[PDB]
């Protein structure tokens, strides 16, 4: 195991689970994607263009909301584009991404 390794009872290596549901061409989705990309974090985008079934799966997790985008971090519903930008402006987004 050659390398410079961090030990703190981590056990199996896991990380933040970051999810965003989008339409690719929605300007609010595009703005939220830009913010996540600028943070440099690894994240999963559920691009659901034209997919009603996926929108209903999204709504089932997002308090019935079908507005876009919808963002989850470690399985918690964060909200939409305005919500993530508001958190960042308050200095509260970085801690949630783990930093």
């Amino acid at each position: 195991m050659r390398g410079s390794h961090h030990h703190h009872h981590h056990g199996s290596a896991v990380s933040a689970k970051i999810e965003i549901y989008t339409w690719s061409t929605c300007p609010f989705c595009m703005r939220a994607l830009a913010l996540l990309k600028l943070k440099g974090v690894e994240f999963q985008e559920y691009c659901i263009d034209g997919d009603n079934e996926a929108r209903e799966a999204m709504a089932a997790r997002a308090n019935g909301k079908r507005s876009l985008p919808q963002i989850f971090i470690d399985d918690q519903h964060i909200g939409g584009c305005d919500d993530i930008y508001a958190l960042d402006g308050a200095g509260k987004l970085d801690p949630l991404l783990h930093s």
